[PDB]
């Protein structure tokens, strides 16, 4: 399913943090749901699979290491509403870094 790059959210119902607060119930896992929701996620009640509200992508397997928004600018680099919240500057800087990471192990 291809990413939602308009300033439109595919998931209106879910463009409120306190209505993707309540998708995670009791949330066991590595990430914290209070900054995946802040991020534009919701859970999806499949293990720990989360989907932003405005763009659709989806994320699973979350490392403790890894940050919500970081991931959000990784996979979903043409999200409005990570443009809005973060600004391009951060969306570059992420992706110089990522880049960056893998020549470093490449
Ligand atoms: C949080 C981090 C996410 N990472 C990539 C991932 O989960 N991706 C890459 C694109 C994609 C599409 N659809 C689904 Cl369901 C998942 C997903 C894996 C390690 N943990
Ligand atoms: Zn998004």
């Amino acid at each position: 399913n291809f990413p939602n790059s308009t300033n439109l959210p595919r998931n209106p119902s879910m463009a409120d943090y306190e209505a993707r607060i309540f998708t995670f119930g009791t949330w066991i896992y590595s990430v914290n749901k209070e900054q995946l929701a802040r991020a534009g996620f919701y859970a999806l009640g499949e293990g720990d699979k989360v989907k932003c509200f405005h763009c659709g992508g989806g994320l699973t397997d979350w490392k403790p290491s890894e940050d919500p928004w970081e991931q959000h600018a990784k996979w979903y680099p043409g999200c409005k509403y990570l443009l809005e919240q973060k600004g391009q500057e951060y969306i570059n800087n992420i992706h110089l870094t990522h880049s960056l990471e893998e020549c470093l192990v490449r």
